[PDB]
C-alpha cells in the first residue's frame, strides 16, 4: 500500500517488528542490572555505568530497525515490554553470564532474520544486518566471554575482592 | 532492613516503583508518537524530532526516580511496560493533545505521590518531586496547550499547509 | 582474455553495461527536470537545482559503475542516451512522481542485477550492489515519498502557493 | 509567446538546441575516451584524468547553453545523445588526434551559429557565443595540437616508452 | 566448547587456519622479492620498498584473520611457513608478474572461503570476507596487472632503462 | 663474485642467513603467544600485546640481519619457518620462561655467531652484532627475568588474581 515499498515481504515486517521488541526487552533488561548494582548493599559503581551504557546501546538499536521499517515502507506495531526474569542478581559475575546469555539469543534471532531475508531475497534487509548488528553482537560476546572468564578466575562469587578489583581496574 | 534507610514509609515505596513505570510508559508512548511521523505517508520531521526528545527526557525521568529509590534504601521493583493506547495518531494536532492527556495524568500521579508524602511527613521526598516534577510538568503542559492553541487556529486538522508551516516555524 | 578477470561472468558484465546506460539515461531525465524548473513561466529555483543536484549523483554513479568494469576485467559497451519520456514537467509535484518512478525503476533493475550476481556466485560483484547502490535507491525513494506526501497534503497541483512554500521552506 | 523573449529569431532557438545536444555528445565522447586508459591493458591514468576533465567541461558547457536558452525565452528540446564512434582509440595519440578533431567541428558549428546570429541581428547572442565559447575553443584546439605535435615528435605509436613518459611529465 | 561459539562450523574454522596461513607464505614471499631488489646488482629501491610494504600488508591480513578466529571461539593451528619458489626473481616485470599470480590464487582461495561459508549459512563470515579482503584483493590485481602492462609496453626485460624509469616515475 | 664484497667469508654469510631464520621463528612463536592470550577463555590483553609487541622487534631484527647481508654482498637464502613448539602456553608465567628460554637460545646463537667472525678476522661484522644484537639480547633477558620472578613471588599459577594484576600494573 505504501508508494515506496518494493521488495518487502510481510514476513520480514513481521520479523522486523518482532526484533524491535526483543531489542526493547534487552534495553530494559541492562537497566535493570545497571541499577542492581547501585544498591547500597551492592555498590559497585563501574558495574551499573556498564549496564546503563548496554541499555543506552540497546535503546539505540531498537530505533534504528524502527527507522529501517519506516524506510521500506513496513508499519511498526508495539507490544508489551515484558519486566526482566530477575530483580536481584546476586553477584557481578552472574549479571555478567545472564548478559553474555541474553546476547547469545539476540544474536540467534538475528540469523533466523538473516535467514528469513535470504529466503525472500531480500538484499537490502540482509546486508542491513550484517552491517548493523552481526559484528556488533560477535563483538560484544566476545567481550562478555572475557568478562566473565577474568571474574571466574579472579575468584568472583566467593571472594569480593576479586569484583572489586575488577570493577576498578577493567570497568573503571 | 537496609543500612540507609530512614523515615521511609513502604507505601512511598510502592508509590515511588509505580511513578517509575508510569514514566517509562510515557517514554514508549513518546517514542510511538515520534517513528508515527517518520512514516513516509505522514513525513512531519520536526514532529518526529520533538516527540523523541520527548521520550528521552521521560527516561531520564524515570532514571531519576530509580536513582531516589536507591538514595533511601527501598527496592525497585519493575513491572511490564504496557503498550500504548494508539497505533496511528491521525495528525499532528492529535498527537499533540493525547501528549497533553498523558501529561495531565502524569501531573496527576506526582500529586497524589506529594499527597502521601506529605501525610507521611517526608519532608525530603516532598521536597524531591517539588524540585525535579512539579514545575517541569507544569511547564510541559503549558507548552503543550500552546502547540494545540496554535494548531486549532491554523486549522491544522483539515488544512494540511497548516501542519506543514507548523512544522517548520514552530518546532522547527 | 583480460589478465585480471577472475570468476567474472559475461552476463555479469552485460548487465553491468545495461545499468551504465541506465544510470547515465537517469541523469538525462534529471537534467531535464532541472531546467524545466529554471523556465521564466516556472521559476522555482530550489527545484532546479536539486534535480540538477540529482542529474550529477546519477552521472556519478554511471562513472562508479565504469569504474567496477574496469576493476574486473570486463569491457565498457557504451549505447545512445535515450532522450527523457517529457520536456514539460507541468508542476513540481508530477515532477517528484516522475522522479519516484524512475528511482523504482532502477533499484528494480538493481535488485535484478543482483539476483544475477548471486546465480553466478559472484561475492564481489554482490557485495559492491549492496554497499554502493542499494541502500542510497531505498533512501532516495524514501525521500522521494516524503516530498510527494508533503506536496500533496499542502495542495500542490491546484495551489501554486502550495509549490511557492515547499521551494523555500523544503527544497531552500 | 514568453514573457521575456525580445529579439529572439526561432532559428536562433533551433540553432541553440542543436549546439547543446553536440556539447552533450562531445562529453559522452570524452567519457568514453577517459575510461578507454582505465583499462589493465591500456593503464595511462592521466590520459584518462585529463579526458575525464574534458568530458566534465564539455557537461559545463552544455548546461551554460541551456542556461542562455531559458534566459532569452526560448525553449530547450534535447535529442538523443548518440553513442561515440568508437570503443577502443588505441593511443594516447590517436585518442589526441580524435579529440583535435572533435573540437574542431564543435568550433565549425559555433562559427555557423554566430553567422546565423550576425545575420539575424542578435548582438546579445553574438556578445555571449564570442565570450564564453570561441577562445575557449580556440585555446583548445592549440592545446591539442601541441600535445599532438610533441606525441609525434617522441615517437608515439611504435614506442609506448614515449606515451609513458609523455603521461606522466605533460599530462601529471 | 568456547562460551562465545555460536553458529561456526569446523570446517570454516579449518579453512579459516589454512587462510591464515596462505596469507602468512605471501607475505613471506613478499619478503623475499623485496630483498632481492636491494642487491647490489639489481638497485632498485622503489621495487624493494613496495614489495616490503606488500609484506606488512599481507602479514596484517593474517593477523585479522587470527582475530576473526578468536573472535568466534575457534582455536588458531599454525603450520610451517613454507620458503618461496624463488630466490632470484631477475627482473622488476618478473616479480611484478608472479606477485600477480600469487594474488589472483589467494582471491580462489578467499572465493572458495566465501562459498563454503555460504554453503554452512555463516552470514557474519561472508560478511567479514566481503567487507575486508574481496575488494582489497580486486584493487591489488587491477594495480599489479597495470604495472605488468606498462613495463611490458616501456620494453621492461630488454632495456634496463625502462625499468630505472618505471622506478622513479610510477614507484618512487 | 659481487663487486661490493671485501673480506666477507662464505662461512659468515651461511652463518647469517641461519640467523636470519632463527630471527623469523622468534616473531612466529611470538606471534603464536601473542594470539593464545587473545582468547577467550584466557582473556589477558596486555600479554597479548606485549608478546606482538615482541614479535614485531623480532620481524625487525631478521630484516636488519638480511639488509647486513645485501650490504656486505653475500646472497640471501631462506629455509622454512617452522612452526612453534607448542599451541597452548597454559599460562602467563609459562609463557614468558619460555620467551626466558628462546631469548636465551637466542643469544647463544649470537655469541656463536660473534665467535666464528673474530675466527675470521672480520671487524665490522664483529661490531654490527655488538652495536645492534648484543645488549639488545641482554636487556630483553633481563626483562624477562625480571617479569618471571614478579609473577612468582606473586603466585601466578594457582592464583588466576596474581596474572590478573600483574596484566594490568605491570603490563598496562
Amino acid at each position: 500500500t505504501s508508494q515506496v515499498r518494493q521488495n518487502y515481504h510481510q514476513d520480514s515486517e513481521a520479523a522486523i517488528n518482532r526484533q524491535i521488541n526483543l531489542e526493547l526487552y534487552a534495553s530494559y533488561v541492562y537497566l535493570s542490572m545497571s541499577y542492581y548494582f547501585d544498591r547500597d548493599d551492592v555498590a559497585l559503581k563501574n558495574f551499573a555505568k556498564y549496564f546503563l551504557h548496554q541499555s543506552h546501546e540497546e535503546r539505540e538499536h531498537a530505533e534504528k530497525l524502527m527507522k529501517l521499517q519506516n524506510q521500506r515502507g513496513g508499519r511498526i506495531f508495539l507490544q508489551d515490554i515484558k519486566k526482566p526474569d530477575c530483580d536481584d542478581w546476586e553477584s557481578g559475575l552472574n549479571a555478567m553470564e545472564c548478559a553474555l546469555h541474553l546476547e547469545k539469543n539476540v544474536n540467534q534471532s538475528l540469523l533466523e532474520l538473516h535467514k528469513l531475508a535470504t529466503d525472500k531475497n531480500d538484499p537490502h534487509l540482509c546486508d542491513f544486518i550484517e552491517t548493523h548488528y552481526l559484528n556488533e553482537q560477535v563483538k560484544a560476546i566476545k567481550e562478555l566471554g572475557d568478562h566473565v572468564t577474568n571474574l571466574r578466575k579472579m575468584g568472583a562469587p566467593e571472594s569480593g575482592l576479586a569484583e572489586y578489583l575488577f570493577d576498578k581496574h577493567t570497568l573503571g
